[PDB]
């Protein structure tokens, strides 16, 4: 099964100049926690945004050319990223904008983070139909001390 992970603020907005403009430490134990043990795929961008491998997972990066780090296993199409997978329960789908767009047919569940940020950005999640989904999973918090915008992490499963 393919999941997508992914931070939206408001109007679905993903990222900025290669990195998320907010500050949300919440959503960090959110996303370690639901890819942990599982294989991540992401593309290449997104993978220079992090610059070292994400610890106890598997790290697919797409990218049309020669891979450039043998820390990370390379792949050239989306075919290839899901068969680099092998036969697991689930696979995370980590981002970026280009890589959701195209994992979104295939997937069976989203994993969102709604950040009540009004951010400008040059990324943003997909257009997803929402007759397709279905909530299983909704917990709003407000901000506090250490996050400083109000979030909600929701789960969506494919009808
Ligand atoms: N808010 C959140 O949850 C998250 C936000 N982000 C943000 O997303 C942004 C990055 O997104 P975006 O610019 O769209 O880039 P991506 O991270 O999606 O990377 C795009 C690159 O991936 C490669 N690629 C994608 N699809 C394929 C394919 N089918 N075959 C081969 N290669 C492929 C290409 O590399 P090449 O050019 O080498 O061919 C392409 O240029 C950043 O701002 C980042 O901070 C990222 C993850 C999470
Ligand atoms: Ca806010």
């Amino acid at each position: 099964m393919i999941s997508l992970i992914a931070a939206l603020a408001v109007d679905r907005v993903i990222g900025m100049e290669n990195a998320m403009p907010w500050n949300l430490p919440a959503d960090f134990a959110w996303f370690k926690r639901n890819t942990l043990n599982k294989p991540v795929i992401m593309g290449r961008h997104t993978w220079e945004s992090i610059g070292r491998p994400l610890p106890g997972r598997k790290n697919i990066i797409l990218s049309s050319q020669p891979g450039t780090d043998d820390r990370v296993t390379w792949v050239k199409s989306v075919d290839e990223a899901i068969a680099a997978c092998g036969d697991v329960p689930e696979i995370m789908v980590i981002g970026g904008g280009r890589v959701y767009e195209q994992f979104l047919p295939k997937a069976q569940k989203l994993y969102l983070t709604h950040i009540d940020a009004e951010v400008e950005g040059d990324t943003h999640f997909p257009d997803y139909e929402p007759d397709d989904w279905e909530s299983v999973f909704s917990e709003f918090h407000d901000a506090d001390a250490q996050n400083s915008h109000s979030y909600c992490f929701e789960i969506l499963e494919r009808r």
